[PDB]
């Protein structure tokens, strides 16, 4: 059974929304990327100087979430819940605010951590003034399922509200599970993607102590260098992204113009290391292959790969092998983290949206800072200027800390 | 397409393990439940007196997790990761330490929050001595996928390692996603269940401030009263539980004796309120109905319902209506939280293990403290003494905060 042979129903993407370090509008982010713009700049936050952080570069949201948040929302929601509500409403507006059947409507939103800022706040409030100072809203804000719950409550999703956690692959895995919920018959329509918290001292400190982050502080826009010889780790780039997916029949019934097709989703694991990807990239490649199997495609059909491309030395090397294992080494490769950075749980979702626009507009943006290619890798990396091309099919890769491999297979409508 | 009509492959439960407030051995916990034992006692912890908490009753694990943990594990892992390692090894040994194909082996372990203690630790450390005092493993310990990532690395699962966060239904949802992974053909064997943190002052404060918790401190063992007229909220009971599921062919090939059959799983949502369940129980009942559709069963086939049964006035009323909607109100109902309390993300997995043991031994333990029937409920609640029977099929219910509904359909082997 596959999408090609009619074993699974046809699933199409009908709307996308995203907020990034370049722009709060996905179509503006897309234009910026095509122009070779970067969202990564020098961090001017006071916490950088306070702690004298080794990492002084980051990509803040161009339009911060809380600028669209009144006092009420600031009191009753965690940050990721607030981002979810914002993106949830924008997405629904862009889809024409359709009246769908709630019992056939599901929500699957991934996240890296959850409402962690409310944990420390409640911790502090209890330490200072005792258990009565902990809010009765604390549980619903802290719980990592909260963002998905807020969106499901907002839009009225009654065919399931799910939250997969797989670190960097959470946003892509969310879309994978949304696809599954539809193809198994549990829903006809689904909002899916990923949300994540902002850059701060403690996140910077924590990830910096892993020694996986770039420290090229003097040249922020040149710091993130996926598949480049002079790469020194990943760069934080704040993001949130959701897409609306549904059966082609459902889309056709309400007159929705599809942006792209979601043909298959592959989920595998390494069982190798807690934070480092497997060097051979076999299991990561198997995730790509599995998505092709479910889509009913062969590697030869894959014209484009939106790479995970963290810019860690071992990460990019592993992925290069992974693509080769999947037999997609002839595909045109893009590494959006070169310009948008790493948004952890949201990044798989943001990059899935980018893959949809690639297929829609038939153009791949240039991978920034790809000046001196790494001799070992040997990939067809799109760079210099955007590459216009006849892209029929694409695979979006997302590989998370813990050994989590998610591959999504998309097709041009 | 169903399990009955051969649409899905036959999936069987071949091994179980759990640590509870009654015992570290699942077979001993099971005997205790049949004898009418309770794991809920007066909390002798210092934080109870220190803060003068409204709740002074809880069920700590009989055998603490850390009593099996050395110095490396205590510094390199979070609590839920440590619980995961322990139960992971115990399950594998109970299964006969089989040599499975890692590429067809998956792990799905749910949890409520994650390595939350390491967040407040990192926060305190950084505030005291700056960013360099934060642990290098802070990220891999804090990340909520960490428990599942530990177990997948421990046992060598390469067909996917996933963590669903669904609050009270996390453990059940994990089994649900494990079932899905096997039936869609991505794996043949799967370790699945749930883990959760211990009882502490802040967890108590957070849940008790919602007025969700029982305050019957004078009589700890009589506090948790699911479906009883005089019920006043849930009681904390620490737990962790995992089960080994696999296809019947795979089980037969290695000579593994099945304990029960996993026939189907239904996942729906309320989209009603952030913490309160929907009064009508319609979507909760649809979760039950969906598990039957996929199992290939009818409501008449269901002889047993392992209820969510938290003992909240609102929660039990909703579940009573949900069972009516599913057409399962003539089924024999058991509420294990009466004796084992609420373990949040692990409780759905624990009660799935209890459902398996019920179908294996053909006996339902008594629902503790069910003395005065509530007029509104009108359920056949097993109480006073255990009820023996040739039980053919059972449905395990989990309805978590956020409106997440998971129903698991089990069958006698
Ligand atoms: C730009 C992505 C990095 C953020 S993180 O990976 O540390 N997750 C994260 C999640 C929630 C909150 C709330 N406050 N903060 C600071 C958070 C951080
Ligand atoms: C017995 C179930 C209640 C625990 S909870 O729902 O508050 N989750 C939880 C998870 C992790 C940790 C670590 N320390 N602590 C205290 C934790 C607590
Ligand atoms: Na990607
Ligand atoms: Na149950």
């Amino acid at each position: 059974p596959s999408t090609a042979n009619g074993g699974f129903p046809s699933v199409v993407v009908t709307a996308v929304t995203a907020t990034t370090s370049i722009s709060p509008d996905i179509e503006s982010t897309w234009k910026g990327l095509l122009a070779g713009e970067s969202g990564i700049h020098a961090l001017e936050d006071e916490f950088v100087t306070k702690w004298d952080l080794a990492v002084k570069i980051g990509g803040h949201l161009k339009d911060p979430v809380d600028s669209h948040m009144g006092r009420l929302d600031m009191r009753r929601m965690s940050y990721v819940q607030r981002m979810g509500k914002l993106l949830g409403g924008q997405l629904w507006e862009s889809a024409g605010s359709p009246e769908v059947d709630p019992d056939r409507f599901a929500v699957v939103v991934g996240t890296g951590l959850g409402g962690a800022e409310r944990i420390v706040e409640s911790y502090d409030l209890m330490n200072a003034g005792g258990p009565r100072k902990v809010s009765p809203l604390a549980v619903q804000m802290i719980m990592p399922n909260g963002a998905a719950a807020v969106i499901g409550l907002q839009l009225g999703a009654r065919a399931g509200v799910m939250t997969p956690v797989s670190a960097c692959s959470s946003g892509s895995e969310a879309i994978a599970h949304a696809w599954r919920q539809i193809v198994m018959g549990d829903a006809d329509v689904a909002v899916c993607g990923g949300v994540e918290g902002p850059i701060e001292a403690l996140p910077i400190a924590a990830f910096s102590m892993m020694r996986a982050m770039s420290t090229r502080n003097d040249e922020p826009e040149r710091a993130s260098r996926p598949f480049d010889k002079d790469r020194d780790g990943f760069v934080f780039g704040e993001a949130g992204a959701l897409m609306l997916i549904e059966t082609e029949e459902h889309a056709k019934a309400r007159g929705a113009k599809p942006l792209a097709r979601l043909l298959g989703a592959g989920i595998t694991s390494d069982a190798f290391h807690m934070v480092a990807p497997a060097a051979d990239g076999v299991r990561a490649g198997r995730a790509m292959t599995r998505s092709l199997e479910l889509a009913g495609l062969s590697p030869a059909d894959i014209d484009h790969v939106n790479a995970h491309g963290t810019a860690t030395p071992i990460g990019d090397a592993a992925e290069a092998n992974a693509i080769r294992v999947a037999g997609c080494d002839q595909a045109a490769v893009y590494a959006p983290k070169s310009a948008l950075g790493h948004s952890i749980g949201a990044v798989g979702a943001l990059e899935s949206v980018l893959t949809v626009l690639t297929l829609r507009d038939g153009v791949i943006p240039p991978t920034l800072n790809y000046e001196t290619p790494d001799p070992e890798i040997d990939l067809d990396v799109v760079a210099g200027e955007p590459r216009y091309g006849d892209y029929r099919y694409a695979v979006n890769n997302s590989f998370g800390f813990g050994g989590h491999n998610v591959a999504l297979a998309f097709g041009r409508y």
